[PDB]
């Protein structure tokens, strides 16, 4: 069976949530369901990135980095897929996986995901941290007529965010509501100081219990688990056949440079690079009260302006995330123009000005950093995404969190701009979660007072 159709190559970049959805054209589009979430933290990715930028790697740092990274990450992807999970998004530091099922089946599926989680630790006993959560989940699709983006929002997402914070290497942390819905007859835990979540230590099954027949029964509730003649496939998406209408909407989720490579109009090795870029990390904060029904329209309206300003200054959206009531856009400049830095700052300020006027948006924060970052396709053959990794990526992320409400930039961006100093204001250097002295940070003030 021939399976190398463009539509299949596009499907590799997307979860089943998008590939087999049937959304309206409306934007925003919301849907709601229940499932289990898995967040896998990889620690080392960013640290090793600066290692591979050394001259020891003789200008093959990027090629070597993506190779060793994909060696580990595709092993994590395989475990997730064979246990029936759907990988939603990759980022330099992590991936998020989803098991969407009927509410009545969450108890059984949590045991599946916990088992999955421990086999993933088994791969590296180079370490990871895993948080799990279960409950209600909302899906947000937004974009314009040629571009689409998605997010999962809700308690379960925030739950998996908190279980994220506590885990150390080799941990598997269950959110409180995941502990309350799980099969406690089977999961031995230990509590977390000043927390309602729990750490998992062992999965002790009843004597009669046989996981493989149990797992096979759970697949009954997994609409898209490969079976029958397709039991040896990792993804049913490998079996997609040409369908112009479906490919039309799927390609909107994928960056045009990726589509070029999918279309064999570009060297397949052209996208793994250690490249100078400017990262513009835009954070849109909402209040605790705000529910998904009100969030989606604000992000849509923010996104509509963001994309038009980015196209003007020649930037792209690399990744969209959301947690802790903040929706963040990882935007990249380069991958290049002579005065990239000035254009990055002016793009930030414009974004800051318009978005701060969208209502339901309580706060806009934007971090800007510039340097060498790894850019590449990360994941497994059947499930992968273009992704940027590097210390400058983490800096822009921590700046927009530690300096809310303003536009911040780093020392590299500050000196390299063609704008004069008084457009900036040097800031008090705060200590941040994994910052080996930033260097001097600045507020982009603007042209006048
Ligand atoms: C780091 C990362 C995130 C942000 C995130 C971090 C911790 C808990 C929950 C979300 C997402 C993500 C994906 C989707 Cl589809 N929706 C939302 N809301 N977030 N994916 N990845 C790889």
């Amino acid at each position: 069976e021939f399976q190398d159709w463009p539509i299949v190559r596009i499907a590799a970049h997307l979860p089943d949530l998008i590939v087999y959805g049937h959304f309206s054209p409306e934007r925003p589009f919301m849907d709601y369901f229940d499932g289990v979430l898995m967040f896998v933290d990889i620690s080392g990715f960013t640290a090793m990135t600066e290692k591979f930028s050394s001259a020891m790697y003789m200008d093959r740092g990027a090629e070597q980095l993506v190779e060793i990274l994909n060696y580990h990450i595709s092993a994590i992807v395989e475990k997730v897929l064979i246990f029936g999970g759907d990988i939603l998004k990759f980022a330099g530091d992590a991936l998020l996986a989803l098991w969407r099922v009927e509410r009545k089946q969450l108890k059984n599926i949590i045991t599946v995901v916990i088992k999955c989680s421990l086999e993933i630790h088994g791969l590296f006993e180079i370490r990871v941290k895993i948080g799990l959560a279960a409950g209600h989940i909302s899906m947000l699709v937004f974009g314009d007529e040629t571009h689409s983006h998605f997010l999962v929002i809700g308690q379960a997402v925030d739950d998996v965010r908190l279980a994220q914070n506590m885990a150390q290497m080799n941990d598997v942390i269950l959110s409180p509501n995941c502990w309350q819905l799980c099969d406690r007859s089977m999961i031995e835990i230990e509590s977390v100081p000043d927390q309602r979540a729990v750490k998992v230590n062992f999965l002790k099954p009843p004597p009669n219990f046989n996981f493989d027949e149990f797992f096979t029964k759970c697949t009954t509730f997994m609409h898209y688990y490969p079976s029958g003649e397709h039991k040896n496939l990792l993804r049913l998406a490998c079996t997609l056949k040409p369908d112009p209408e479906l490919e039309m909407s799927l390609q909107k989720y994928v960056m045009e440079s990726i589509l070029k490579q999918i279309d064999n109009k570009q060297l397949q090795g052209y996208l793994s690079e250690l490249r100078p870029v400017t990262i513009v990390f835009v954070n849109l904060m909402f209040e605790d009260q705000d529910k998904a029904e009100e969030i989606g329209p604000a992000i849509q309206d923010a996104y509509m302006h963001i994309t038009s300003v980015l196209k003007i200054f020649q930037g792209q959206i690399n990744k969209v995330f959301m947690f802790d009531k903040g929706c963040s856009f990882l935007c990249v400049f380069g991958f290049k123009v002579p005065d990239e830095l000035t254009h990055a700052l002016e793009c930030a300020m414009d974004i800051f000005d318009f978005c701060s006027q969208v209502h339901k948006i309580q706060t806009v924060s934007i971090g800007v950093a510039s340097g060498i970052v790894f850019c590449g396709i990360v994941g497994h053959t059947v499930r992968h995404e273009y992704t940027v990794i590097g210390q400058k990526v983490n800096l822009a992320a921590r700046m927009m969190m530690y300096y809310p409400g303003i536009v911040t930039c780093d020392s590299v961006t500050y000196n390299g701009s063609n704008l004069p100093a008084y457009f900036f204001k040097e800031l008090p250097k705060k200590v941040m979660k994994g910052v080996a002295d930033s260097g001097p940070l600045y507020q982009y003030w603007g042209r006048t007072e």
